[PDB]
């Protein structure tokens, strides 16, 4: 059983990592099960822009950590993050401006939501997939 957290944003970065009050300290968040363009490739600033729109025009965001490990390398917080109840990352996927990544280290409660969304915009063959 996972569960949704208050964050508050600080600043949106890229299409897949985002900086949150988190717990009372500034902390950034890597999206998890997803991969968006680096904002120098293809889709990348759009990718950047929906994300962006999406956390600075939310009243309440919310972070839930997955089962497995919950911060990368890097220092990263790998959750699934909400915009007024709205997953982030199953968005990101269905518009088609990220790919799922693969399962990292036990965190993957929501890869079959996310597939499903990814199988769709491939059939639409929508931004990423055109």
């Amino acid at each position: 059983k996972l569960h949704k957290e208050p964050a508050t944003l600080i600043k949106a970065i890229d299409g897949d990592t985002v900086k949150l009050m988190y717990k009372g300290q500034p902390m950034t968040f890597r999206k998890l099960l997803v991969d968006t363009p680096e904002f120098n490739e293809k889709y990348g600033p759009e990718a950047s822009a929906f994300t962006k729109k999406m956390v600075e025009n939310a009243k309440k965001i919310e972070v839930e950590f997955d089962k497995g490990q919950r911060t990368d390398k890097y220092g990263r917080g790998l959750a699934y993050i909400y915009a007024d109840g709205k997953m982030v990352n199953e968005a990101l996927v269905r518009q088609g401006l990220a790919k799922v990544a693969y399962v990292y280290k036990g965190n993957n409660t929501h890869e079959q939501l996310l597939r499903k969304a990814e199988a769709q915009a491939k059939k639409e063959k929508l931004n990423i997939w055109s």
